[PDB]
């Protein structure tokens, strides 16, 4: 008397198989591939984790079946690249979230390491944490597209403007890029991911500017998926800011976001400024959402984000044959247990695709890579192109770019 969980097209993800005659159990056909989102039961058909626990009442007849928003073909290829990229880079964990730009539907949600819900004996209480909703890390350079949007909105800068990116000092702390550049343009600021460029913008604006924009894209706001351990991130509510706090805010200092939240930011970028709620159940279109940023400004920055994936950007590794993509890379220094920064990194690559008319938002988070490279452009960017390349071609998206 236990309902069945399926993906958005009917594929079984949690079935009650009869074993032993009359008595039945619970089988998970995808296994580790979708473990964290799906969860598991006990011997009493009681949900303990994931969708199995969140919908335990609906799945017993207080019995109905539940069509998730996941596409198992997409979940499988997300997991295949994410799992083998955690291993290859010898990382602590890795998370990836794939969201439908037009409906906020979660088409995939994966972590490595994982566990097998068909035989969870020996697996501790960790490794059952859904990293996509429980990990909170500083977003780093991935917020920079929103800084350009705010600057264009507040009239501080115009599309064709050359910024002075020579290093400088704010109070005691100094600001410098990975590679020194005497000057840069807006498209160049995001291309090279210039910490100096965006910090100059953050100082020519009231501190409330970036606070308003980041929130309009969902940061610090709950995701309301209903799952266990779903964290809302740490968000600054400061009444007064320092000059160094405003500057480092433009490249991901002073806030912590879950991978699910960061995927919602890029679904709002790919919708050109429409903010839609996230869903792990198959939705009935339409999903109108709320307009949170002017369309013309987000399209302008979406186009700027293409040069990250083109020769010169810090994300050329993510390129895909025959498609335009608009992405942003990111590297964050991890915070230690004492509250100060250690020598461990979070490698990001977030983006939308295809750039001509984005249909999918994708986020790749690789926690603590230790194998030769540590920054997103070399660690998570090639994973982005592998996943998104598989996504665009599985979903039969018309090729975009002459390549
Ligand atoms: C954006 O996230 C931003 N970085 C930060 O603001 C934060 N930390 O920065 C770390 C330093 O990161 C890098 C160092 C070196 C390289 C690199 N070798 N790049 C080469 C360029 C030419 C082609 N080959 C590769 C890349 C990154 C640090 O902690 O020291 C940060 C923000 S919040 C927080 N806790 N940390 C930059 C530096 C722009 N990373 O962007 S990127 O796209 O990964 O390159």
């Amino acid at each position: 008397s236990r309902g069945m969980i399926t993906d958005r097209s009917g594929r079984p993800l949690a079935v009650s198989v009869p074993v032993g005659g009359g008595e039945s159990r619970r089988y998970y056909p995808s296994g580790e591939v979708t473990a964290h989102l799906i969860g598991f039961t006990n011997v009493d058909s009681q949900g303990i984790e994931g969708v199995e626990k969140s919908f335990d009442k609906w799945l017993t007849g207080q019995a109905h079946n539940l069509a998730l928003s996941i596409d198992e073909r997409l979940q499988a290829l997300v997991y295949r690249e994410l799992n083998n990229a955690v291993a290859f880079n010898k990382a602590e964990s890795g998370s990836a979230v794939l969201v439908d730009v037009n409906t906020g539907e979660v088409l995939a949600m994966a972590n490595s390491p994982s566990y097998n819900p068909n035989n969870l004996s020996g697996t501790p209480k960790e490794a059952m944490r859904n990293r996509t909703i429980t990990d909170v890390f500083e977003p780093g350079s991935t917020v920079k597209p929103m800084v350009v949007m705010t600057a264009l909105q507040r009239g501080v800068v115009r599309e064709n403007s050359v910024l002075n990116t020579i290093p400088y000092r704010i109070n005691g702390h100094e600001i410098k890029d990975v590679a020194r550049y005497s000057e840069l343009t807006l498209t160049g600021v995001l291309q090279k991911s210039s910490n100096v460029g965006v910090s100059k913008l953050a100082l020519a604006m009231p501190s409330s500017a970036l606070v308003d924009t980041y929130s309009r894209f969902g940061l610090g706001k709950a995701t309301n998926l209903g799952l266990v351990g779903e964290r809302s991130g740490l968000y600054p509510q400061k009444q007064r800011w320092s000059d160094i706090e405003r500057a480092t805010f433009s490249f991901g200092y002073g806030l912590m976001v879950t991978p699910l939240q960061l995927a919602r930011v890029y679904a709002t970028i790919g919708s050109y400024g429409i903010y839609r709620p996230l869903s792990i159940t198959k939705v009935d279109p339409p999903v109108p959402g709320e307009r949170v940023f002017p369309e013309s400004i987000v399209r302008t920055v979406v186009h700027m984000m293409e040069s990250v994936a083109l020769p010169g950007g810090g994300g050329v590794k993510a390129a895909i044959k025959g498609y335009r993509i608009a992405i942003k890379t990111g590297t964050a220094k991890k915070v230690g247990p004492d509250g100060r920064y250690i020598n461990k990194y979070i490698a990001y690559t977030a983006g939308v695709a295809p750039a001509s008319q984005p249909r999918f938002a994708l986020v790749v988070v690789i926690n603590d890579p230790q194998a030769g490279k540590y920054y997103g452009g070399a660690v998570s960017a090639p994973v982005f192109g592998a996943i998104m390349g598989g996504v665009l071609r599985t979903m039969n998206i018309e090729p975009d770019a002459l390549t």
